[PDB]
């Protein structure tokens, strides 16, 4: 047996491509069909494969993840919800990265150090709380967890959760990394088998080659567009083809990780020669070469069957930019200039963000500077404002020396620490007014409104970097790279040349400054303080057992009309001061989703006192009153990113159920664990028999079973009753969790009291 570490930071932790054989093996004796390679890696991973039933999309799997990486605005509550389970020490390899609190407004090093101040309380309790339960600590200014994981952590074959919606970027390195609420991050850190509803797989066949202006980004910008946000739920989408070895493997990364956007479980690509050639240069050579032993392994079985297949022929992509509004909007950089003019989107661009996670590799950054080199060689600077987020402190050493930093300083760009920044608000913007109608284009991945700034008027449309780069120089949508002439400080007219740059330095990357810290795990006799009177940090007092009785004559807080991302239920932005307390987050409550009743948002009608109100005023006012409360949402309830507080605040606030068409999975997986019922209209004509005023009565609790619907009375004002059928997808696991009052009582039930 082979004995190469998982990392550099955990010398003693063994890669187990021996377990994942054995597994695949014992999988396919039962099945006797060809295998694809995310069912590789899944059922290579399961705690019990002689005896797990395995059907796409209807059974729930039970998996062993080898790893698991929180980021710091999800790992607070995570770490308090571990800390009331009473348990020693994390059971598997974890890491916290510190990126989501560092807001942009200064630049660099400034804003690092404003951050490091004003969120202290908090980064003490993360490394504390670190150094205590045996979690690796990646301190602020390291750079954003996705980046930091692809470059140390992702290896082929991995199973890897993250309490991240973006977690899929690791796919790039052919592993499969899956987004996560934090009490799923607690199970695997408790030990016990974590549960996976068995994905569908849609296969992504790629042929041909890019070239050009065309990169990565074009191909998920694509296929976004094709599936469009609903289009993914509940699969995996498996990249597979000839033209899989013409992509680097950090742009198979950000492939991967916008295939978010489109509600996948997690994407995946197989283990070729350009991941190997990126494990060689970070570092991690045996990891390369253990992997070629293993290869049968890493790459589809021929012959498998997936559940969709998509043929998208890289030669004849185009560059592409998405939105206004929403990821799946996809246009031709060529034809968005009149689609704007069109539409009455703002043709002028006031700001270009490139950067992030998604779009930050060495190459989109060489890329991006080749571009603005041509800029400054004609005397030109961008018009637009120009910011450039790199992804991890190495990146930042490395863009530095290499030459590409300074490039883009020179173009007029600002370098932000290697923090998510923009990418989630968390930007100081003051150069529009709220409301303010106006264009920024990002290399981004969301774009949904006020993702960015807040501002509801703010028209985002995410491309890749260059294109970014580009369209800040001529500071309109109105310019095509490939066709278009800019004018030269000399009156010349001159053509941007599609940018050539090398994919990973020639050198080796300079790492930068240190920034991780291992756990003492030797003294580990670290104590956590939480102030009583913290603002920013709470401890959980438990939620309430089930009553043992059927839910009767529950009151609407709000029926939602249209889209309700997890944004809508749980802002982010200047709320994410209050990740690690739950009364003071719970203020958001809902304030962005629209109430049919009135269509406004953060304005529903208080049945008691008949005054309409904020939200979350008449949420505490119901529960102070002991009346009972339900929500009632359309299609893909819950979508993005993954925050539990978004099913943490409902329950806090004595909500009992949310009852929709249809739900995002890491949602709905979120509600069950925190005791609430999401349940589905059997039929989703009967979202429009409930009204505002109805009260509603949920019957069947006492035979709660997989599989079998229960049953909801709609009670009108008027005396008339109308029963419906309700549709769950709790298997008994799950039942347990909600007669204990969340998965986190059964749990402690479990640990003997
Ligand atoms: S907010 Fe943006 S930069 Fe941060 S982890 Fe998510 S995708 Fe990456
Ligand atoms: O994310």
């Amino acid at each position: 047996r082979a004995k190469v570490a998982m990392s550099h930071f955990e010398p003693h932790e063994y890669i187990r491509y021996d377990l994942l054989e054995k597994n695949i093996d014992i999988v396919r004796k039962r099945l006797n069909r060809p295998l694809t390679l995310s069912e590789k890696i899944v059922y290579g991973h399961l705690d019990d494969p002689a005896n797990q039933e395995i059907e796409r999309g209807k059974t729930y799997l039970r998996l062993r993840p080898d790893r698991v990486a929180m980021q710091d605005a999800t790992a607070q509550m995570a770490m308090l919800q571990f800390i009331s389970s009473g348990l020693p020490k994390v059971a598997v390899p974890s890491t916290i990265h510190c990126d989501h609190l560092i807001e942009a407004q200064l630049g660099g090093e400034k804003d690092l150090r404003r951050a490091k101040d004003i969120n202290q309380e908090v980064y003490n309790f993360l490394a504390t709380a670190g150094a205590k339960y045996g979690v690796g600590f990646w301190r602020p200014g390291s750079g954003i967890i996705h980046q930091i994981i692809l470059e140390n952590y992702a290896y082929p074959g991995v199973l890897l959760i993250g309490t991240d919606s973006h977690t899929p970027n690791g796919g790039g390195l052919g592993g499969i990394c899956i987004g996560v609420g934090g009490a799923d991050a607690v199970d695997v850190m408790a030990g016990i088998p974590w549960e996976l509803k068995c994905p569908k797989v849609i296969g992504v066949k790629l042929t041909g080659s890019l070239s050009g202006w065309t990169s990565p980004k074009d191909v998920i910008l694509k296929v976004a567009g094709i599936l469009t946000v609903k289009g993914g739920t509940g699969a995996i989408v498996e990249y597979h083809g000839p033209g899989v070895d013409s992509i680097s493997c950090t742009g198979m990364a950000t492939i991967c990780n916008m295939g978010a956007e489109i509600g996948a479980t997690t994407s995946v690509f197989p283990y070729n020669h350009r991941m190997k050639k990126y494990l060689s240069k970070t570092g991690r050579a045996d990891i390369a070469n253990l992997a070629d032993e293993f290869k049968d392994h890493l790459v589809p079985d021929s012959g498998c069957h997936y559940d969709q297949l998509i043929e998208i022929n890289l030669s004849e992509l185009k560059p592409h930019i998405n939105g206004p509004f929403t990821p799946d909007l996809a246009h031709p950089v060529a034809e968005v200039g009149s689609v704007a003019e069109k539409e009455g989107w703002p043709l002028d661009i006031r700001v270009g963000l490139i950067g992030s996670c998604t779009n930050s590799s060495y190459e989109d950054m060489g890329r991006s500077a080749a571009v603005a080199k041509q800029a400054l060689a004609h005397g030109l600077k961008c018009k637009s404002q120009f910011t450039i987020t790199p992804g991890s402190e190495q990146i930042r050493a490395t863009i530095e020396r290499d030459g590409y930093a300074q490039v883009l300083r020179d173009v007029g760009g600002i370098v932000l620490a290697n923090a998510c920044g923009p990418c989630i608000g968390q930007w100081d913007r003051k150069d529009i007014k709220k409301g303010e109608k106006n264009t920024i284009v990002t290399s981004y991945n969301r774009n949904f409104t006020g993702r960015n700034d807040a501002n509801p008027e703010t028209h985002a449309f995410v491309t890749s970097p260059e294109i970014v780069t580009a369209l800040a120089i001529a500071g309109t949508l109105k310019f095509n790279p490939e066709t278009d002439f800019l004018t030269g400080k000399d009156g010349k007219k001159f053509k941007l040349e599609a940018p050539d740059a090398d994919e990973l330095p020639r050198a080796e990357f300079d790492p930068g400054q240190d920034t991780y810290q291992h756990p003492p795990k030797d003294s580990s006799g670290q104590r956590v303080d939480v102030s009583p009177t913290s603002q920013r940090l709470q401890l959980l007092e438990p939620f309430d057992k089930w009553d043992g009785k059927d839910l009767e004559d529950l009151q609407i807080l709000i029926k939602v009309k249209g889209k309700c991302t997890t944004d809508h239920i749980s802002a982010a932005g200047p709320w994410l001061k209050f990740r690690g307390h739950l009364d003071n987050i719970s203020n958001n409550l809902l304030i962005g989703a629209i109430n049919s009743e009135n269509r406004k948002a953060n304005s529903v009608r208080n049945a008691v006192t008949q005054e309409f109100g904020p939200v979350p005023d008449t949420a505490r006012y119901y529960k102070q009153h002991g009346i009972r409360w339900v929500v009632i949402g359309d299609e893909n309830y819950g979508e993005g990113s993954s925050r539990e507080h978004s099913a943490l605040e409902p329950r806090f606030l004595g909500g009992r159920a949310i009852i929709t068409k249809s739900f995002a999975r890491i949602h709905e997986t979120n509600l069950k664990k925190q005791g609430l019922l999401p349940l589905t209209f059997a039929d989703p004509a009967d979202y429009n028999k409930i009204h505002p005023v109805d009260k509603l009565t949920i019957q069947g609790l006492k035979d709660f079973a997989p599989g079998k619907p229960l049953t909801c009375i709609i009670k009108h004002p008027n005396g008339t009753q109308e029963t419906i059928l309700l549709n769950h997808t709790f298997n008994e696991t799950q039942i347990e969790w909600f007669r204990a009052g969340s998965a986190l009582n059964r749990m402690k039930e479990l640990q003997q009291k």
